[PDB]
């Protein structure tokens, strides 16, 4: 009660236009939403409060934000291991991949910045290779796989670290000479050759 | 900070119209909080802020995200964009003119984040063939999307352009006759004759 009377106050000072030409009514119904909201969230400390009225100040928007987008601000210092690209550079690193990617020997090979990229990348990429997707469903694929993989490291769980696949072995101090003549000594020792 | 928070409400008097003394003690302290995280603690970005302020037309308050976005809009002021109107305009002359051209690179254009801008919307629309609406929103998206790039202090790369083509050649009929009868008689080929 005290404390979603402050949350409203300090809101109401930092966006003094949000409830302008607005009625009774209306203030109380957004008032039962932020309850709710709160509830849910288990948002019920006055640090958290603080948390997110920092991050509302420094929030340029000036309009009343969203309860879900306020308990999202509160959060993001619980949690900031959340460190991951946003929409447009998802699909920015897709396309220097698709660009760049034929001069590699591999997917490993490429200079991955971490985990989470190379896994957006490369499903992202097969993802559009083998539907044909478009650009506006490229996006919509590159949010619901940034919404996945949030899901993911909100719940725990670790990353993998891709497969690789083999070395490539080598070393041969062999020459031309040394090559000719082992091909003449199977040909002598097995005879029938014929070979000229 | 409490000077600031006169000369505000000195600026913009119908902010507190109809407000207790609690209002403005939480106004007060959500300013103080907003100066604090963003580092306005210096007399000189007050001055500055109140400068941008004084220059808006609009009496309502700002709110403090609002007022930092002015303040740091108004220090990276330096920026020749044109609005969408002007971009849909320039547009469409660049589609009726082009096809004159040798190259896109060979058009007047006025700077370089005019042809990316240009160029992009050109392709983007000759290839999802957009209507006008359509055109308008995706001008909109290109012009926030240059306005957030050039305030991050990225520079615009200069096209690439594409070689020249030389010339020179004081070569008349007469003399193309004879280098042809010069490269008949050096090889026969006196079919061609």
């Amino acid at each position: 009660a005290q404390i979603i009377n402050g949350v409203f106050s300090q809101l109401l000072a930092t966006f003094p236009a949000s409830l302008a030409n607005r009625d009774q009514n209306e203030v109380n119904e957004i008032r039962r939403q932020w309850v709710l909201a709160f509830r849910e969230n288990g948002i019920t400390t006055m640090e958290q409060v603080n948390a997110g009225m920092r991050v509302a100040r420094r929030q340029n928007r000036p309009f009343l934000p969203s309860p879900g987008q306020f308990v999202a601000w509160c959060r993001e210092e619980a949690s900031v291991t959340a460190g991951l690209p946003n929409v447009s550079e998802l699909v920015d690193m897709v396309y220097e991949y698709c660009r760049k990617r034929g001069l590699y020997p591999d997917a490993e090979s490429y200079p991955w910045k971490s985990n989470a990229h190379y896994w957006l990348v490369t499903n992202l990429y097969q993802n559009m290779r083998a539907n044909a997707l478009t650009d506006a469903e490229l996006r919509r694929k590159a949010a619901d796989e940034l919404v996945h993989m949030t899901a993911r490291i909100n719940r725990g769980e670790a990353i993998p670290e891709p497969v690789k696949q083999l070395p490539v072995m080598g070393g041969r101090p062999l020459n031309r000479a040394q090559a000719l003549a082992k091909i003449a000594e199977i040909k002598a020792k097995f005879g029938l050759k014929g070979a000229s």
